[PDB]
């Protein structure tokens, strides 16, 4: 479940533009700081997902001999362990359900930010943030679909998921953003 920097910034800006400037259901006394706070929420949520991965790999690393004796493939055990740790860490694995958590964290920020005022029922504000996030995710998904088509020709030369593979994915992703005018 990727949330690249450009997607996060598009969501934060769209929240400020649509709900703050256009509709006016949010009053932001410091839009620049509010945007930084939203970006920090996504960064923290990303760090949690990375921590979930390292804890899952730690379990399997410690149970190498057991997995062999059990005849359970690493990939099977990884998905199962991740499902369990995700519940214990209250991290939704589905990116859409995970975004609902992040959206609620944005609502938590909005509600506690002394530099923000709201003029509409919070659950209605959440529904509107969900619509903004879902619209941006539709764009992210059509971009990722092209990135997967373009990185296929390099799939066998790099270990999928490795740091070198992540760099190439990001490089192809940035190139798609330029071709599409999305910075």
């Amino acid at each position: 479940m990727r949330l690249p920097e450009r997607l996060v910034e598009a969501i934060a800006e769209s929240i400020i533009q649509k709900l703050g400037k256009e509709e006016g259901i949010l009053e932001l006394e410091d839009p620049a700081t509010f945007k930084k706070k939203i970006i920090s929420l996504f960064k923290e949520a990303d760090r949690e997902e990375k921590e979930l991965e390292e804890k899952a790999k730690a379990v399997l690393r410690e149970n190498l001999e057991v997995l062999e004796r059990e005849n359970i493939d690493y990939r099977t055990a990884f998905l199962a362990v991740k499902r369990k740790l995700a519940e214990e860490m209250n991290i939704n694995v589905d990116r859409r359900e995970r975004l609902n958590q992040i959206i609620n964290r944005i609502m938590d920020l909005i509600m506690k930010d002394e530099s923000v005022e709201i003029y509409e029922d919070p659950p209605v504000i959440r529904k509107k943030i969900r619509e903004i996030v879902l619209g941006a995710l539709k764009i992210e998904e059509e971009i990722e679909k092209t990135v997967r088509q373009r990185i296929k020709k390099y799939s066998r030369d790099l270990l999928e998921g490795s740091p070198e593979w992540q760099i190439l994915w990001k490089r192809i992703y940035e190139d798609e953003l330029k071709k599409r005018g999305l910075a």
